[PDB]
């Protein structure tokens, strides 16, 4: 029948009461609990491994395969609802945690505009670059991590080139498609196994927990991020819509029903991507030439609820050091956020590795994540969806927006 | 003529003469020493620098030239070949040297299944990874070492993926085809320098001796090894050959004098494949189709006298520094010792980097490998051969197994 | 209309201008110098980014576009031209440099030719090889830098391959072909904000001059660079053109005049490689299947001003030091200058790096590159010129001996 996600719910639910019942019937020390998480770490070793090649072949292709003349229209108006929606979301998610109150940056501004552009292509898919001043001069070095911000404008670039070279690169549009479509075939291999890898990665995520006590002190923070994901998944989002298209948003969200499930369960935008893409083709009935380039170049792109919740983090996490910020303070944080949003792939841990940067641009220690890495899974259960639905709205404005091009 | 082996006979019978000569009649340091076998050196970064390109595209394309109904079967009766005889050897070399007697594993447990499945695919090229516990709890870090482990699964996946799309995906396959074979080409041009770099990689490996007093202490050892070898080359291989198909298994051996003088002269399996391909090919008369998959895939995961090595020598090791072993002790070795088979290509110096893993599974400093690298170029002349020959004998085996589907 | 060069005059006249008003008029410090020059160090982050592509494409296209019975004779032709020209720059520098007076080796020896075959093709990428001898023994490990000199090597070796494989290996041609004008098109993307970054680069270059004496202590070093550049572009190449080809050698050179004047404004080679085809075939009325190999090949591995300033430095940091030179050190300094003009690329700060080398082949400290880098833009400006002068002599050379074969 439909085992996609009647197995990831049944996982999930199985995950809940594995990790309750062990918790409280049993005392583990921490190498057996982290023993005991084994196989969502090798599920999370596999999304890590398969994002490199999905996200190069996905923007070449989805930009190689625009003609030369709409290029220009279609990846315009693709880019400014993106930007539009992210700066929306950074904006509510500032004011909302300002309001609510749960609780050396030139350095790491200048540094994102040295990640756009790496020095190395090899070194750019499992390096980072990063600057710290020391006596006052400049000293840069690489760390580990892969730079999916300078691998993205590459693609962009190179896929425009291709696009316009035209049949004499058309062999390059080929292997990129044929690469692409390979990659879509090993996530959906590796979507046999998501099921009990989510089931250990929600049991040993609800273990760790010491005392429940960090769920209380969590408390507020999380109302906060979830008021904001709601306000920008239910108003805003809808109205943006409506305004475009003077159709019925919540109608379109409603035939997005499957797509978004599939987002909340294993909270991973890339490995949904193909259930998205079979929701807003054969029900929503949205054109195939703009929808194979809205989908898998805002997969990793467009992610509303990942920026809205790192400005909403990093203001908490600053407000329970003290700190107080300065207006020039929330400006870093909202233009680091939006750069956060892109460079985190569509897998579940990330978003955690991207606020390193966030954190490190207000000058506070990297260690800080752990104080709110305890109840990080349920808010990225709920990020997921937001990045999703963000995605599937953009594509019927792209479309409303492109009807005389098509 | 033929100066394929005549060159390389020549070489080798030089490079024992000039040692001997050498150590004896100078009294040369350890500087000079190194400088001397500066040839040996450079062949053997040549013979490393072949092996990614070699391995990632030999599985690719053999992978791929199955048709989609075929490449379960075809590819079952190899693996199943390839791990049951495997598993042997690993068995008579365990028994073998228990009984002639010469003389955290956990965390080593899973890092095997670690490096299968790899964090980045650039990085997976030149890094491997590795956990070790500290206060307990589990740090991981990256160190150098190509992961062919990794590689060879990815590739296998990629290869079926790509044999499944067909004719949309038939542009990589052409492209993975081209490549293998320009790698092929780019072997051949090395087996021209071959000679002159096994001279002195023969003669500076005689020169390192220091009193022969080594090879006195290293007997019974070297014994076990070559025990083990002949009964697994003499009488096992053989049986499970004439149990499958009912020929003289001996014929096909003597047709393969060619290939197992070629590798015991070489020590190098995968530079050996053309003569195996043309011996199993024009001589002992065996299908294209199934020697095209067997040859190119086995050449570096079936390698039998390597595991039976592995297994001999750590037990030895373990023995020269007491720590008698339980038998929980025993099965880690066992299984440590196929994955090193699987995970060592096929150059000379191979073996003795992937032993570390399988000493460090018992808890050994990876400094033990000074006890017997004196006299391992004897023995790897050894393992070379066998290594070909189970190759060799797994084609003829399929070949009868695969009638009805040719 | 012609905006190419008018621009990039503009953009180093105010660039002159700003750096000499602002020095004066102000007193930055050290970090605000830094901050000054960004879009120049953006602008060199791309030109390093894109080199890796250009290098390998370019190499792979070039030998492979030869049929297999012209392979051998035009690349004998053009090597022995760019190694002879080579050599006389160097003895030239040399003789200049020990006239005038302005003021271990085994191993770094060798580790030229180990470097030429690396032990991984993606480490090559990135990193780089190097020993030192310690108690003595040699311990060698892995620095940071592109390995520009195995990825030619290899690349030659595998366009041969490819060349002689024909229409079996036809895909991987036209893959490197398009891979090849793909990157040409992204040089042509990043001449647009050259001229801005042209403009700080060379701003905050002559802003860091403290106080004139460095310019007045680094006199008739200078003049010694100036004068083999002089010699060298201006007798030797004319006279050896003139001896090869009949005809009048400096019609060639006003006829590459636009080309002389954009590497002399750019300062890079390789981002000049369209220039030069256009100024070598529509004007100099240059055969395409010749000037389609020489150019792109000899962009980056002809360089005679490089070869002679890596020499005429080397020796004069030497007798700032004292150290009085040998004969044979100065022939380590004459092969080494040798292969540091084949290990640079076409960028600015190339020649820089590659000079760690050979400063260190005589033994000398990494850090008295600080000796002359004050006033290295103006002598770069000058070195590029000649690399691309030599190019396109050689060009006519080629031609002219190979008429035969056209
Ligand atoms: N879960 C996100 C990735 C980024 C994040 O978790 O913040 C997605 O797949 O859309
Ligand atoms: N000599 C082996 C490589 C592995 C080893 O030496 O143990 C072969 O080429 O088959
Ligand atoms: N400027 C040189 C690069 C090498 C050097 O600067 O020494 C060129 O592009 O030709
Ligand atoms: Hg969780
Ligand atoms: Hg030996
Ligand atoms: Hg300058
Ligand atoms: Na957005
Ligand atoms: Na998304
Ligand atoms: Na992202
Ligand atoms: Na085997
Ligand atoms: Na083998
Ligand atoms: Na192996
Ligand atoms: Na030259
Ligand atoms: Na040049
Ligand atoms: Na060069």
């Amino acid at each position: 029948n439909n085992w996609v996600l009647l197995s990831t719910v049944a996982a999930v639910v199985l995950g809940i009461t594995t990790g309750v019942l062990v918790r409280e019937h049993s005392n583990l020390s921490t190498l057996e609990k982290f023993y005991f998480a084994f196989p969502g770490e090798i599920l999370m070793r596999m999304l890590k491994l398969i994002i490199l090649p999905l996200i190069i072949s996905s923007m070449i292709t989805g930009v190689a395969a625009l003609d030369s003349n709409v290029s220009g229209k279609i990846g315009l108006r693709a880019v400014v609802y993106y930007f539009a929606t992210t700066l929306i979301a950074v904006i509510l998610g500032i004011v909302l945690v300002v309001s609510i109150k749960p609780g050396s940056t030139v350095d790491a501004m200048l540094d994102l505009i040295r990640n756009m552009f790496p020095e190395n292509l090899v070194q750019a898919a499992f390096q980072q670059y990063k600057t710290k001043r020391e006596e006052y001069k400049i000293v840069g070095m690489y760390s580990d991590g892969i730079n999916v911000l300078g691998l993205i404008v590459f693609a962009l670039v190179f896929g425009l080139v291709i696009g316009k070279m035209g049949e004499k690169g058309q062999i390059l549009v080929d292997f990129f498609n044929a690469l692409s479509d390979a990659t879509m075939k090993i996530v959906q291999i590796i979507m046999w196994y998501m099921p009990l890898g989510i089931l250990f990665l929600i049991a040993g995520c609800i273990i760790e927990v010491e005392d429940w006590e960090i769920f209380r002190k969590l408390g507020l923070y999380m109302a906060t991020v979830l008021t904001g994901l709601a306000i920008h998944s239910i108003v805003i989002l809808p109205l943006i819509y409506f305004i475009v298209v003077r159709k019925n948003p919540f109608r379109f969200a409603m035939g997005m029903a499957q797509a978004l499930l599939t987002a909340l369960m294993i909270s991973s935008s890339s490995a949904t991507l193909p259930v998205t893409f079979r929701c807003a083709e054969e029900n929503n009935q949205v054109d195939k030439r703009i929808t194979r380039f809205v989908l898998p170049v805002g997969a990793t792109i467009n992610m509303d609820g990942t920026a809205l919740y790192e400005a909403v983090a990093a203001v908490f996490i600053a407000q329970l050091n003290d700190l107080d910020l300065g207006i020039g303070q929330i400006i870093t944080i909202s233009i680091t956020a939006t750069s956060a949003s892109i460079g985190a792939a569509g897998v579940p841990q990330a978003g955690l590795v991207t606020m390193v940067i966030v954190l490190s641009a207000v000058g506070l220690p990297a260690e800080d994540v752990t104080l709110i890495i305890a109840v990080d899974c349920l808010l990225d259960r709920f990020r997921t969806m937001v990045n999703v639905l963000g995605d599937a709205f953009g594509t019927g404005i792209v479309e409303k927006l492109s009807k005389k091009e098509l």
